């Protein structure tokens, strides 16, 4: 499923997959059915490393 809900309006209830012109249903870099921006920041670690920021091409946040 693109969509773990029926009342998501990002995807048909019927299929549970994304509507025509939705790129994404949820995750942490899906923003009302398109993808984040690339370089939204998406994770800050505790540690003194980079943020993980959303590619732009993905509703998910990388681990990289």
């Amino acid at each position: 499923c693109d969509c773990s809900s029926p009342e998501n309006p990002c995807c048909d209830a019927a299929t549970c997959k994304l509507r025509p012109g939705a790129q994404c249903g949820e995750g942490l870099c899906c923003e009302q059915c398109k993808f984040s921006r690339a370089g939204k920041i998406c994770e800050i670690p505790r540690g003194d490393m980079p943020d993980d920021r959303c590619t732009g091409q993905s509703a998910d946040c990388p681990r990289y």
